[PDB]
Order: C-alpha cells, then sequence, then structure tokens
C-alpha cells in the first residue's frame, strides 16, 4: 500500500537477488554467499566451537558490568542455503543490540538432510545452552531464540519443544517466518512475485525440506500453527515484511498465540521486502525496523 522503500529499491536494483531453487543446491548457496554484504559490529568476540556434534559460532556483546543473557539464532535460508559466514554480519548485530552472547547455529541442510534434521540441531544446540551457558560468562536463566525465514520456522518450533522439556525461553524473536503453510493467506497473492522471495520458492523450498510430510495434519515440529496449544511458550516479537508473501504468515501465527493467551507483538515494516536483516546498516529504514524488533528483545532479557 505505501510504497516499496526508496532506497531498498536501488539496491535492489543494483544487486537483484532471488531465492530459488534453479540450477540446483549448490548453484543456489552459492548465489547466496556471493551476495555483497557489509561487515557489521567487527570488534566483538567471536569463536568457533563444536557444541553436542553441530558446529556453531558464539558471539560476546560489548563487556559490561552486567553478565549478558545468551541468545540462540537460527539462521535462515529456505532449509536449503547458508552459513554461519554469510550470517556472521546478522549474529554480531544481534549480540550489539541485545547485548547478548549470541549461538549461531550451523544446522543440516536440505536436501541432503531433510526434516527433521534441522529441529534436531537447533534443539540440541538449545538443550546444551540452557545447562552450560554460565560456561561462557552468560545467565543460563535468561535464554531466548531468534530466527528468520526458515530460521524463523526452527525458533517457533524450538521454543514449544523448549516449553515441553522445561527449557525456560523468555522470548522469541522470529524474523519474517514461515509457522503456517497456509498459501491461502492474503500476501501470498498480493505479493507473489516479490523482490527477494516468491511464491514458488516458498512452496519449493518447503518441499526440499519435507517433502514425504502430509500437510493435512503435520506435526507442529514442521509447522508451528498446527499445535494442539501455543499455550505456555515464550513471548512473541514477530518482525513481518510488507512486501512478503509470508507476511500475512507471521501476523496469523501471532494471532494464533494470542487466542492462546500468548503475549505477541508483531511489527509489519510495510515498505520492506523478504530478508530486510541483510540490508541492515545499508537501507535505513531496514537497520531501524530492525532495530526495534532488537531493543524490545533488550527489555525482555
Amino acid at each position: 500500500r505505501p510504497a516499496l522503500d526508496a532506497i531498498l529499491e536501488k539496491v535492489l536494483e543494483a544487486v537483484p537477488f532471488q531465492l530459488t531453487m534453479d540450477g540446483g543446491p549448490d548453484a543456489a548457496r552459492e548465489r547466496f554467499r556471493a551476495l555483497p554484504r557489509r561487515e557489521v559490529h567487527p570488534e566483538l568476540r567471536a569463536e568457533d566451537r563444536i557444541v553436542e556434534g553441530v558446529p556453531v559460532r558464539i558471539y560476546w556483546p560489548p563487556e559490561s558490568s552486567q553478565t549478558p543473557p545468551v541468545l540462540l539464532f537460527f539462521h535462515g535460508g529456505g532449509w536449503v542455503v547458508g552459513d554461519l559466514d554469510s550470517y556472521d554480519g546478522t549474529a554480531r548485530a544481534h549480540a550489539a543490540g541485545v547485548g547478548a552472547v549470541v549461538v549461531s547455529v550451523d544446522y543440516r541442510l536440505a536436501p541432503e538432510h531433510p526434516y527433521p534434521a534441522a529441529v534436531e540441531d537447533v534443539w540440541a544446540v538449545t538443550r546444551w545452552v540452557a545447562a552450560h551457558a554460565a560456561e561462557l560468562g552468560a545467565d543460563p536463566a535468561r535464554i531466548a531464540v531468534a530466527g528468520d525465514s526458515a530460521g524463523g520456522n526452527l525458533a517457533a518450533v524450538v521454543a514449544l519443544l523448549a516449553r515441553d522439556a522445561g527449557v525456560r525461553l523468555r522470548a522469541q524473536l522470529l524474523w519474517y517466518p514461515a509457522t503456517t503453510w497456509d498459501t491461502s493467506l492474503a500476501s501470498f497473492t498480493e505479493n507473489a512475485d516479490a523482490p527477494i522471495l516468491g511464491r514458488r520458492a516458498v512452496g519449493s523450498f518447503s518441499t526440499l525440506y519435507a517433502a514425504d510430510i502430509d500437510l493435512s495434519d503435520p506435526p507442529a515440529t514442521l509447522v508451528p500453527a498446527r499445535a494442539a496449544t501455543l499455550a505456555g511458550v515464550a513471548p512473541a516479537y514477530i518482525a513481518v515484511a510488507g512486501y512478503d508473501p509470508l507476511r500475512d504468515d507471521g501476523i496469523r501465527y501471532a494471532e494464533l498465540l494470542a487466542a492462546d493467551g500468548v503475549p505477541a507483538q508483531v511489527h509489519n515494516a510495510d515498505t520492506l521486502v523478504h530478508g530486510y536483516l541483510g540490508y541492515y546498516g545499508v537501507v535505513p529504514a531496514a537497520t531501524e525496523a530492525a532495530d526495534l524488533a532488537l531493543a524490545a528483545l533488550r527489555g525482555a532479557l
């Protein structure tokens, strides 16, 4: 309804990127790895570790008098592409903005390891941090989960696993996630041919991740919106994008949570596209929208 952001549109014309399966997974991962990215907060301490067999990268916030909270970050990329390096900047932005130790999880990727491999990896690291976070200098009593796109789906699913296993999450930050698999929502039609993610790509990556799941009654670990109840999971901030086919997905997920009594905040950056964290520190409207969600999560921790 409001126009696509003017700076965003100049950026999208200089480097037009489309998330698609074209050329196979290796070409797709290469197109995503090759996008030019601004380095964000490079001073921050980072370390590589392996946690319960899952490769991880750990970031520390600016050292302060207080012991920081810990946040698990689940990168996006349609459950197929993405890695610690192309998300390095995004993880650092979370670390500085939330003031938290951030654990970026390098989960297994489809199609080589389809559903539920990603869930097992992000969950294993979430279990490990909830018990061993002080070993990093973080407060294990202050934990949250964050994820974008496919990683937003992983973050919403991990919060249900955490509620049922007794892991206390104080918040879940969902950047433009894929929680419902409802293609009938309005944004899938309004934004079917949108700049970063279209409706074909949404359907393609779901099939590569979980081709053999009957979606008439799928498990909640695939579609978090289909859980018996969403009551009891950590409060939600859902950052949604106007020109994204998944916009109404996140907004619907906010409605289902509130109907189950869950504290839920949804913000719609109506002038932005899917994956606007990739423009952090580049597209001003993207940094501002990102900084809002980062601030709310700073308070809840």
